[PDB]
């Protein structure tokens, strides 16, 4: 059923809450035993948001290999994403260790450091060229190279140095700065513009490790980003672009991380983004 028609049918009936609860009821449940170990309590921002054991990212250390991060592997679309929480004061070194070990080219950030007057994640990147950061726990150095500030998002070029081997890599930081403190954007135009900028960079492409995506918990805005990308890629590949079922793609993704898409308004916004984005994918 063409999603644009399904959309008008749900909107006219006002059943967004009912569709959303059906997803929550059918969603996968797998164990998260490593996340709930007492040694990992300060590695988790939220008590109710944990990575499944089968899909969690492992840090390449013998001490403690745990980070709140999951590998979402979309087999038919041929795309991989790492979804993670906003780093905490005790996890910033771990974050950049993961970026290094997984060979990621891009980091996608969908929140501000402060929202609703509270801290949503640590200041984990340098703000001035001449004031670099060193993480002693993981032996990494991070330098700001350049910054391009636009109306809806900022792109930064960073240099990450493995202080152990003196290898360096360029990491692109894509920071969406205008998601509102409450609700979802009114139009998906600036979110879709942002997604096409990430794609253009090479960050989502198979010659790199998976892109790292985060918001505060790594399930809501982060969920919207990967669901929209995968749905538009599937519409490009399939003979019948009308066969793409966004509810079935979201349940497949929820086999790899719990809670992706946090509200009925985020589900509606995901439909709107895919519907509007397709009016490029189908040849405009
Ligand atoms: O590697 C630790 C570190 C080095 C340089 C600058 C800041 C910094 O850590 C701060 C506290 C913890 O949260 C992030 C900000």
């Amino acid at each position: 059923m063409e999603m644009e028609k399904e959309f008008e049918q749900i909107d006219k009936s006002g059943s967004w809450a009912a569709i959303y609860q059906d997803i929550r009821h059918e969603a996968s449940d797998f164990p998260s035993r490593v996340a709930k170990l007492p040694k990992n309590k300060n590695r988790n921002r939220y008590r109710d948001v944990s990575p499944f054991d089968h899909s969690r990212i492992k840090l390449h250390q013998e001490d403690n290999d745990y980070i709140n991060a999951s590998l979402i592997k979309m087999e038919e679309a041929q795309r991989s994403y790492i979804l993670t929480q906003g780093p905490l004061p005790n996890t910033v070194g771990h974050f950049w260790e993961m970026v290094w070990e997984q060979k990621s080219r891009g980091v996608v950030m969908l929140n501000r450091v402060m929202e609703k007057g509270s801290l949503k994640c640590a200041q984990y990147w340098p703000q001035k060229e001449e004031k670099e950061m060193i993480f002693e726990d993981t032996n990494l150095k991070l330098t700001l190279i350049s910054e391009d500030i636009k109306s809806y998002y900022t792109v930064r070029q960073l240099e990450l140095e493995n202080l152990t081997t003196q290898e360096t890599r360029e990491i692109l930081h894509f920071h969406y700065t205008t998601w509102p403190d409450f609700g979802v954007p009114e139009s998906p135009a600036s979110f879709l513009n942002f997604l096409f900028k990430v794609r253009e960079s090479g960050s989502l492409s198979p010659e790199h490790g998976p892109v790292v995506v985060h918001c505060s918990a790594g399930i809501g805005r982060s969920g919207t980003f990967c669901l929209a990308d995968t749905c538009l890629l599937l519409m490009d590949k399939r003979k019948d672009p009308s066969s793409v079922d966004i509810k079935k793609v979201l349940l497949e993704m929820r086999k790899f991380r719990m809670g992706l898409i946090q509200t009925a308004d985020q589900l509606r916004f995901s439909y709107l983004a895919v519907i509007e984005g397709a009016k490029f994918i189908m040849g405009d």
